[PDB]
Order: C-alpha cells, then sequence, then structure tokens
C-alpha cells in the first residue's frame, strides 16, 4: 500500500487495489499451558508373537512411587517457586529393532501378579508417531509416603503376522503449571 | 507396475508412470478399546404429551444394583479371566409405534420419589441412531453389598406438537478390559 | 411442486423436475443442555507489564463459599422446583480501557497468599471472546458449612510489548437443570 | 447421529457435527397414472430402400376394429371392476434383422389405399428405444359398433444410404385407470 | 487410431491411447416432423398507446375463409400428390418502425364487432423472435364452404411508457404431411 | 474463538479451529481527498440528429467567470477557514427526455463563435452514468478580474441512428481542501 | 431416447434432450496379438544380504535349450496347426517368504562361471507385479541341435537394509501366433 | 507491449500488466524424420466371414521383390542424390464396400503355401485410420538379386457378427533419407 | 527435451511431449526510469489528538530552497555526468513510537504562517507503507537564487479514537536522469 | 498420529482424524540401469548456412575405431571385474557461439566420402537440451582389430533464417553392466 500525489491527483499501487460453534476440542496437553518434563525411566527390548501382546512393566506400589518421586526430585531439586503438577504422563515410545517392516502398533494398559503374555482382545491402535500416553492423575520418599496418581501395568503388541523384536523406552512426562513471581535473584545480602 | 526388457532397453507400464495438529477428538466408546457386553433390561411403552418428558425408570438403589449384578453375573459366569469393567452405560434406546410420524428425540437425566411427568427446559436432543447413552462410572448379592457406579434416572420427550406413543428399550452396555493369558484350555489332567 | 392435469395427461413444473465416524466432539456447555444463570460479582481495573500476569482474585475459602451462597441463593430464591447444578464455571471477562489497542490475552488458573505478580510460563491462550471460562465442580450459609466446587484464583496477563490497562468482570455462571413437574400454580386453597 | 453423557458433558459423533418455475412438462404417459396393458397384434418383416418408407398396416376400419375389440376383450375378460380406458397407443417396435448396422429409424403417420411405398419428406426420427407411439384418443363386436379411437396408418424408414431389412412389431398399448372398490371377494353365499 | 508392427511389437499413436426421464417436452412445429408453408397475408403499421393493445385483423368469417382457400390454392395448385395439413398457423411479426427503442412486445388472442382499441389484462409476452404463432386446428371456394380451423382476432401492445410504432406482418403457416409415392413422373405415353 | 478449562484440560471452540506492484492508478476525483461542492447553473434541452453534435454552452469569457465567481461566492460566504480550491470541473449531465430509449451518450469539448452543430468525429463515448466531468485548472467580481482555469465549450450527440431530445444540467463541482484549525466558534467577548 | 404423437404434436423424453498425436507407445507384449504360454521350469529360495544380488539360475547352454525344448514340447504336444514363436520371455517372479516386510526388488540379467554373489550396481528396478520379464529372441533334441535364443542368467537383490529370504519362480512365457485353417476336424476316413 | 511518456512519467497498457521424465515415446515413423514415398501395387475386394481372416496377399519371394524393385526403380529414376531406405512399410488400408456398418478391423501378419482363410485367434486390432503399417526391414533386378527386408504375408478380417464386404489397398510406403549437396543444377557444359 | 537414435526410429523424453487494452496505467516512479537518490532532512516526534492533524514542516521559502540546494549539492558533488532532475518527491515517512497500536495514518498537503494543529476534513489516506510521497515539480546557493518546484507544507494525523505519538522522517527523493558518455577515466595526462 | 488415555477415554489428534495399463514407455538409458562413462573426443566450431546442414565427423571406419579403443582403454584401465558394454550413443552436444540468438537445432545422421554440406530434408528436430543422442550397437587395438558397433556420420543445421556460428562437443556415452563380485580387495599376500 503505497501513495502519490502528482498536482492534487492521488494514486495507490494497482496490486494493493486488487453449526461446528455449539461444540468443542481438547487442546494436546503436551502442546497445551504448563511446561514438559520428561524423566525417561529405563529402556527395554521384548520380542511379541501375533495376536500376543507384552508387559512392559510389573513394578510394586513401592517401586513405582520409588522411582518416580526419586527421578522428580533428583532432576528438579531446587524447586525455586511455587509450583503445581497439573498431570503426570505414562508414556511408552515403540520402535522397530529391525529396518524394512511394515506393522501397526497395539497397546493396553491397567492402573496380584500381571501375565506376562496375553492375547490381543479388542486393543488401542498406536499411533504414527509410536507412542502411547497414559494420564496418571516433599522432603524425602519417608515424607512423600508419610502425607500419601495411579500405578500403570502396560501390555504391547503388533499387528503382524511374525515375531517382532521391539525397542521400548518408558518415560514420565509432567505437566508443570510454574508460579514465577516477578521478582530478581539477588546475591546476598540483598541491597 | 511392470518391467519389461528387450536387447538391454528398459520398458515400464505407461498407467502406472502416470493449525488442527494441536487439538484431540474423543474416540467414541463403543467402536473404541474394550469389548462390548449389551444386557437388555426391559421394554416399555410411554405416551409423550407436547412439552412434557415421562419418568423411563424410577428404581430404588437396592433395585438396581440387583437388577444390574444378577443380570451380569447371569450372563458373564464363569468369568475365566482377568477383566476390568472400564465403564457401564444406561443405554436408552427409542422408537415411535406408528409410521408416518416426523420428530425428534429429547431426553435430560439425573445421577425422594422423582416426578412421573416433567416439562421440557433445555433438554438434550437426541441424534438419528435415537439413543441416549449415559455413562454411569463377587460371588453373590450379599458380596456385592458387603464390598460396596451411579444409579439413573431418565426422562424422555419430544419436539411434536402431539400427543406421541413411544416403544422404550432400555439396555446396560458394559465396556470390558478382558486380560486373557497366552495359556491354553486343557482337559485334566493336563500333560 | 404443482400438478396439473389436462385430458388424462399429467403435468408437473419443471423446477421441481430439476472415518470421521470412529471420533466424538463435546458439546459447549453454555450453548448445551441445562439452563444459564450468570452472577456478575465484581468489576476490575488492572495494568499488566509485559511478560507478567496480575492476581483476579485472592479471596480466603470462606470468602469465596459466602460470595458464591449469597449471590446465588439471594438472585435464586424462592427455588420452587427440584433442580441440580450441574456446573459452576467462574467466569472472567477481559476488554481493553482504550481504544486501538493489537494484542491477545494470556490467562491462567489454580484451583498461603498468592503472588500478585508472576511471570508469563506457559500461559493459556485467551480467545477472541475475551474469555476465561473455568470450570468448578441451604436455608443460611451456616448450614451450607455445616452440610460441607473448588475455590479458585487467576492471573491475566497480555502478549503485548507495553504496559497495557484491562477492564476485568469476574462472573459466576450456573448450569441448572431444572426439574418442573406437569403441574399448573394454583391460587390457595386449590380445587 | 449419536450422543453420549459423561458426568453432565454432552457428546455428539465428528460425522454428524460435519425463472424455470413458470414452465410445466408432461409425464411419460407409460410411466404416468393409470395401469399398462400390452396388446401385441402381429409381427412383420419389412425392406427398405433408401430415401423411402413401406406402408407397416392396411387394414380397413372394420377389421381395425374387429382386431382391436376381439384382442382387448379376450385378454380382459373378465373386466371386474369400473375402468376407464384413458388412451389407446398404437406401438410400433423397429429392429434390424442384421447385426453391425448403424442408422436411425423413420416414421410418419396419418389418422382410398394407402401408396405402400412413399418417399422420405420432413419425417419423424425414431428415438433409441427403436418406439413409434402414436396416441389414438361391451359384450359383442356388434354392440361395439351398435354404440359407435382414430383408425392408424404408419410408414416406416431409415437415414441409411443402403437398403435394410427391418424386423416390426406392431402393438396397442391401453391407459387403463381401475375403480376397485374396497371390498374383499366372498365364495358365495357371502356371510 | 493409427497400428505399426516392428518385429512382432505392436504400437499405438499416443493421442489415441490417452429422474428426468418420467417427463417429456413438445418438439417446436416449425422444426418438428412435416413441410413448412408461409403465405403472408399482408403488412399493417399501428401506433400503440401505453397499457393498449390494437387490433390486428377484424376479418368476418367469410373473408377469412376466402382469403385462407385463395391465398393456400393460387400457392399450392397443383397438388400433386396426397397430403394433410396437420395444422395451420396464425402468425403474426412485429418490429418497430424506428431505431434505438427497448421495449417487449404483448399479445392476446381470441378464436359481434370487436374493439379496436383494449387495455392491457394478464397478456401474453412475445419473445425475442417478436412472433405470435397461434395454432388454428377443394376445386372452388363454394366447394370449400359446400364441404364446410378457426377464426382469429388478434390483439398486440408493448409494456412501453410511450406510444409506439409498429410494423405487423400476419402470415398463415401450414403444416403438411405429403405421402409422395415412390413413383417418377413419366412423359406421356408412358413406356 | 472461546476457551473452556475442566480440570487442568483445555477446550477450544471446533469452528474456531477450523507484477502489478510496479504500477499506480489515480484515485476518482469525488471519491478522493477534498471536500466536493456542486454548483448547478443551469438545465437545458436540445434535440440531437443522428451523426451531429450540438453546442451546450456559448458564453464569453467574462460571462463564464461573472457566472462562476457569483454562483461560488453567493454559495461559499461566508468562508470561514483557509481553504484551497485543488479543481473545478464542469460537469454536463444527460438523460433522455423519453423513456424506452436505448442508445449511447456522445461528447467533446474545447478549452471566434463556434459552430451551434457539428458533425461526430472521433468523440469520446460518455459511460453509463452519463456524465461529462471536464477539469478547468476575492471580495468582489471586479477584485477577481483585478487579480487575473480554462473557459469551457462542450459538444453532445449519441450513437443513436434518429434524433434524440436530450435534457442536460450543467454544473461546476469544486474540490475543496479545507484548513480548519483546532479553534472553537465563542460568542464575543471571548473568555 | 423415446418418442410419442399425440394429434400431429411430437414428444421426446426430457432427460434425453439434455501434439501427442505425432508419438507412438508400444503394447504390453502379454496383452497383445498372439496367444500367451506359460512354461513354469522351477521354484527356488535365496536369502540376498544388504547391497548384494544372489544369481537365480547358472545353467550351461545344452541345459537351458534341453529344458526349453523339453518342457515346450511335452506341454505342447501335438501341434496341430502352422505357428509362429513370436519371442519367449524369461519370467523371474518374486515374492518375500515372510509377511510385515516393505521393500522392492532389485534385478539385472545377461545374455566362464558366473558369480554367485555380486554387488548392487545401478540396477533395474522391479515393480509392484514383483516380475521381471525377459525377451530372448522340431521332433527330437538332437534334430533341434542339429538345425540350430539367448541364453540368460539373471541375478536379484532387494533395497532392505537387512537381510531377506525371497521365494523366486522362473518361467518361459512364450508368445505363439497360431494360424489355425478354417476347416473342421472330422473322424476318420472323411466324408 | 506498449509504452508512453507524459512529462517524465511513463505509461504501459493494461492488458500487458495483466516422473515422467525418466520415460521415452517412440516419433511415428511417417511423421518423423525422412521422406515419406508411397508405391500402390494393388486394389482388391474380400468377403470375409465372421470369426474368420482372409489372405490378402501370397506372392512368392521372387514375385514380391520383383513387384517391389520394378515399382520403386520406375517411380524413383533417375536417383539424383545419394539416399537411404531408412525402411519399407507394407501398409495395408481397409474400407467397407456398405454404408452404414459398425465393425472394427483385425488383422494378423507373418514374415509352403499359407491358408487362404485362418480363424481370428489373438488378432491385432486396427485402428480408426483402417491402416495395418508393417515395417519390412540397382540397376537391374538381376543385379538386386546378385548382390542379394521380410517378405509379408497378411490376413484381415472383422469383430463383425455377419459376413462382411472388404476394399484392401496394399501400400509399399519407403522411409528414405536423401543427402542433397549445397549444389545447384548447371546447363552442361558448366562455367 | 532430449532425443534418441535407436536403428532409425527417433524417441523423444514423455515429459516434454506433454477490452483492457485500450487503458494505460502509470509506472511507480520509484521503481520506474532514472535512479532514486534519498536525502533525508530531519526526523520528528508528534503526538496527535483524535480527529486533529498536526503540521510537520512550516519552514519558509528561502529556508526549503537553502536545504534542498545545500543537501543536495553537499551530497552530490562532484556533478560528473550531464544530468537531468527529473522530479523532487517530499516523503513523509510515518511510524508509532509504540507497540501494539492498531490504526490508519492520514495526511494532507499545501503547496501567511500555517495553522500548527487543524481537524481532519477528507484526508488523503496513508497506505501500509506508511509513506506519503509529495510531487514538487548552481555552483553557490546564491547563483540558485539569481537563476530562480514548490515549497511544500504537510499536515499528519491517525483515525484513532486516543491520542498518538508518531515518529516522521521527511525527506527529498530526487528522480535523476544520468546522461553518462561511452567514455572512460584516465589518469592526467591522458594517452 | 498420537494417542492419550485419560481414564479409559481414547483420544486422537484431529489433523490426524481429518485402459493406459495395456501400453509400455522405455525407460531413457542415461537414466535407466547400468553405469554412464563419458568420454568426450573433440570440440568443433561451424558456421551454418541457413537451410544446409554441415557434416561434423568424416573419420575412415579404422580412425573411428582406433579412436574408440584409445580412448575407452585409456580411460578404462584397469577393467576390473566383469562387464557388458550394453550400448555406446555418439552424442553431439550443439551451443551457439553467440548470446540473443534464438533457433532450434536440426540434424541428422547415417550408419565414398561424404558431403561437407547438404540441404536440410526432413530432419530430426533436436530438442531443449540440445544434444543428438545415437545409438551404434581386449589387450591392444590389433587384437581388437583381429577379433572383429556402427561408424556414424553426422549432420547439423538450424531453422535460422541467418548464419549461425555453432559449438560442437562429439563425446561417446558407454552404457556399461558391472558384474563386481562380493569379494574385498586385499593386500598380497591375502590371508
Amino acid at each position: 500500500g503505497r501513495t502519490y500525489v502528482y498536482d492534487n491527483k492521488y494514486y495507490k499501487n494497482l496490486d494493493a487495489v486488487i453449526p461446528l460453534d455449539n461444540y468443542l476440542v481438547a487442546e494436546d496437553p503436551f502442546l497445551g499451558p504448563g511446561k514438559n518434563q520428561k524423566l525417561t525411566l529405563f529402556k527395554e527390548i521384548r520380542n511379541v508373537k501375533p495376536d500376543t501382546m507384552k508387559l512392559v512393566v510389573g513394578w510394586k506400589g513401592k517401586e513405582f512411587y520409588r522411582e518416580t518421586w526419586t527421578r522428580f526430585m533428583e532432576d528438579s531439586f531446587p524447586i525455586v517457586n511455587d509450583q503445581e503438577v497439573m498431570d503426570v504422563f505414562l508414556v511408552v515410545n515403540m520402535r522397530p529393532t529391525r529396518p524394512n517392516r511394515c506393522y501397526k502398533f497395539l497397546a493396553q494398559h491397567a492402573l496380584y501378579v500381571p501375565h506376562d503374555v496375553i492375547r490381543i482382545v479388542e486393543p488401542s491402535w498406536v499411533g504414527s508417531n509410536n507412542e502411547y500416553r497414559i494420564s496418571l492423575a516433599t522432603n524425602s520418599f519417608e515424607q512423600f509416603i508419610d502425607r500419601v496418581f495411579y500405578k500403570p501395568i502396560v501390555y504391547i503388541g503388533t499387528d503382524s503376522a511374525e515375531e517382532e523384536e521391539i525397542l521400548l523406552e518408558v518415560s514420565l512426562v509432567f505437566k508443570v503449571k510454574e508460579f514465577a513471581p516477578d521478582a530478581p535473584l539477588f546475591t546476598g545480602p540483598a541491597y
């Protein structure tokens, strides 16, 4: 948009001259409000037979809570501001250990000792990001137990007609709402 | 895609030669993971006056729990594997008893003795499948009570300007996550 | 569609002669079933610095519950029919106090004394309706406390590179399911 | 169109969420009101020279009326209900006696002894159904004559540059308006 | 479509390799079967006032029949073959006597002495061909009267807001079905 | 654009989720900067023969300047602010005196006694607004002459094949750039 | 296309009323002129390492000619009519022995003892039909040698990053031009 | 594209201001490089029965070579420049002897006495140009034999269900590459 | 476009085988013929009230000419070739001093002491480049005055409903037509 | 494709939720199977008159074979693996020696002393790559002659109406099928 004046005659550039409302969709939590904090717990290789699923993790509650508290605190310390853990996601990331394989990943979870191997029965189909993301929603682990999110068990399979070797990566993704005051950090003594 | 070789000259068939990412949508529960188990409880005929809704079911808690436990166990026994009831849906299926009628179904629920007849006030509009699906989330019924999902009441109406006779079918649809081990059934003694 | 008969020959007007199914979307609560009841609590002017958010409301629980019970009962009395409060939304409506300003509103909530001023960290982006709507789900306030929804705190900011004066309006929007019987109101004595 | 309720939140399926008036055209009589009754009178083979048409039928009035009354009554008896003959169509169906011939059929009618062979002069062009349909609108044939539709003569040709052998089928198609009472047939004596 | 053979390999040119059914429409009579014979009777100039129509022709029956028989026979004699007059159309062709005029022609007919001037009342609108075509369906005129089509009267107007001078041409268009035998004309004596 | 929060899960409305540069064009002066002031000078009826143009105005310079100064000053007095006459347009507005006429207007101007009637020779074609707009760029008329825009002559014709009566309206349209200070009008004495 | 006549008025159905030339392409031989005769010679399983190709067939000329003559004659005898072998294609059909594998087949041929294993160097890419088709153009095998098409060697590989087990089927496809006289087969003696 | 200059301001006309790469196709030989020379050898009428083909030409080699040498030399003499016969095509042009016939032509060739009549077995389908073009690639005929292109036999049929009379025209089309020097023709003696 | 020859057969790549005229538009002067020379004169900050415009520059003629001559000569010296100043543009470039402001710029010019502040009356609307470009068309400044383009005054405003602080940059853009001979620069003495 | 689980409710990202077969085309040899080896023989400048072609190369057979053997062996030695020369292309690359010339290249070849200059007669048109590619399909040159591809002559012209100077580059492009065993190169002695 450009203007020119020639003896009270004005010029402009030619180029410049030339239902669903009732519904809502949820925002992706990792893309939505709050910070993302990924704590990778472990790696695992499983070989899965067709029409079966293998147990990914079989921790007792005390071990799940010890691993969660330890890893979160070791990574986060010092917690400098008031913050809220909006949610904790158990993330299972899958990949083939072999190239030139074409199949889809299958998963199911639950929130006694679980079966190591189960048959596929109406599973959840894992998308192309090959990740199954499960919503699970102190000074010492002792105080964490004294002051009293679900303990997950997960099964992974494929829709393949042959045995498949899978590499699994299990993580905890924390959704954190940080309340950092409009206050600077000063070297002591302040002022 | 076809290939031909004629004296080091290669040939191929002519025919062969010639934003929203931030958001999520929930999967339909009946189409999603887990098995579907429909227990039809009863059939009912109601005549509904314009601008009114009639009570479909007025069971006491003890009767709702007796009917649910009895029908589920009678249908399922023996429960052979570890399983989880993900959810229980109260399904109300509606149909006109007369042909050549054009109107939409209206519904409302709640989770003292309820009114048999109420006035329509900002109802839920039932879709073209003519079904209103409400999420409600042992050895004897006694043990089921001893070990301690909501008790629903439902109203059905029409947007019709005349009285309408409706046939109602009330069911419980269970969402079941079955954990069947990779283990066969053998005639005893095994091996 | 018009028909004419001329000596057993029939005539008609020329003009008359000439995947996504697996998923669900939630209905907007204010547009969906149940009545809407808006109780405006107060108005507030805040001046917000770039990259910061100011506290909108810092009521103690007892004050939040006193304000909610008082305003709801004063507005609703007499409650003539059986009704259910489906949900309570804390609505924060924002507007600039100045014209010719172009920026987007930013918000974050939480359900000790909160900080008056915080830094913007992965906030929720407020849409073009300039409203942040938070789901929060007796005879005297004493009976309301004796018989025992969350207490919200909200921060508002802008993505502006300059200081901005904002006018805020805080309301409670109640979602009400009214069960009005098919019964008239008669002057006493009835019949 | 499917609806789901989860704790007072409503869901719907995504797929369900996503001049010439001044004029009239006549309805095809065979497709329009009234029954169709086809009485095939005869078959005929004619060889037609280019630019000429041959006489299909040269019956005297008395023979046309004898053939019509006889064939209609022999086919229809007993006429059980009140009925009206809306119209009578003389239908001439044409086909080549040879395969691999490509030409169009030509026709002309009239309602002294007619010429057997005439020259083509501004004829009617027969369509791809190869049928020329001409609208022509008692106890004994004697009573039919005593109580007193036109007698047709028809010529058929081709636009071919060679002699063509044609197979002709001549029929009478009656348009019948039946007035069958809402009354059953009982074995005598009735009741 | 071209084909080439090179040592049992076949080649083809690349370019060669790459509801309303229930209704009928009448064919335009002048374009349809039968010959057209135009007998122009006379020319006439009329000046028509806005919202009025002037009488085009006011002949007595005897004059209409004398003019028709005389003009048809004078033009046609000798009638060499058997023929049928399918129909007679009274054609009124209109044109402005002045250039640079923009208006539409209006017409009405009827099949006592008629009024010379009438008011326009729900007329027929003449199309862009500026022609109003009305279907009207011996040795001496005496024999034509002795052996015993309607006598038309026509009014023409305009939708103009001023007086308009119109040139009218009145004709009779005959639709003739000629039955010319497949027989030559020989100089006498034949053979 | 609407936002909802349900237990740290964020929601948005579905509808909201879903060369020539080198050249310039002049702005229409009547639509462009500066005020418009129309002084209608006179009305005139002319009858124009085909292929000819008639003189609209034949004023001497002194009369053109007297008429312009008088009409402008009589209309404008008092000139309260500093202003600049950017341009003066001689506007000739044309219309037929008769309805139902279809032709285009033709014009030519010039800035001895002119011919009253000229032949059409490569004229300017007047557009559908039927206006020909010609750019022409004190206390007493005497001072206006003492202190010392062109004097126009205009011809109007038609492309019609007949004589046409035209109604002409001749005006002067002034383009005025007003410099009104940011100062109020006070009743004397001020303050 | 249907026609109707009503009192000399004709009716028709409404529905019926409403560069690269310089070049040639070769016809697919199996789809083109001449009969197809497939003689399957053998089946073979090969395991191919990434970036390598394995020899499919390493027959001496005498063995290739013995296998070809024997299989063709055993299948064809008696050759009842004059015929011409237009061409002989060596067809190598490939398939994975495992499901859920995604890769493309690679091939190369040649028309001393060949290497069993070679490296992939600018190969021919096999299309989606997984077939590599190579054009190769008596009473006893002795007479076939006495009266004196090329002897092929073929390599097959994949573009896979892992070792792949392939099932190969090697065939000879004959293109046969049969000249069967217009003469019947009679039981002897004829006539 | 037009340019105008008005006092250092430049003007231009408004109208002026406003995969398959890996493959080759052969050029049609008659449209491609080299001259075309058509020598028509003979005309022939054949009547072909359905599902049969008739022999077009049954010349002995000596006759084919005599006819070819004689016709080529008689037509070409004197051969004034160095030239190369790129190819010789046997062209068979077909046409029906009767009008109003719709069928496709069928052909087959071969390069003992051949059968006059054969059955159609997987023929070549002749395109809409009705031509079958077969590539066949001295001072006296004696020298042509002394110094030592194939001898063709051709069959023609139709896909017709009746007997068809065909007119055949057999030609030889020569593809000639002429090397005419950049040298004039002078009357002797030159210079 | 690629060509291949195989034994007199030619190949080509497949990919290669597959009103307003009456008017003119002016070319943008800065993009059109002649060089551009920008002499920035000064920077200025103005605060403009809604519905008002502030004076940008109020130089006397002698100061405008002194500033123009001085700046042009200081920048250009030495003028080595014959050149023509086609035009001089007064360019006023505007920008807000604050971010997050949305309004359009308004301007007016004129070519006594002018008012510092005027009311907006039919202004020129400044385009998105935020520039108002006004066409204005020796050895010492004394000689420049002795040998004898307009002196501009400019007002700038906004369409804003609040007071706005604007940063203005005033420049002179010269359009220069340089006539540099086809002659080199040599160090003296030449040759 | 991303999946989320919230209390047995499954979520997916919205974005993820939303004839010629009978013919073959030859693959470009330089893009198809086998390696490419370009041996540039020489450069040449020719001036070609309109409607004429100049001889590019006039080598005797012995010189063509000496140049080919020498250049191929000098470039290739040592030939380390078994290889097959699939084809040899004579490539003539053309370019103008002058800029701002617009014409197309013309070519013709042949496989006595040839004329240096010939007239253009039905040539091959060279495409936009300006290359004419002609398919032409030991220890010492003596052994190459002792053990016994065509010798080409090429003419180049233009469709220009003036004389044109052309730069020509003549090369031999070899198509090589390398059979490199799956065997490494070891320093002697191996193992």
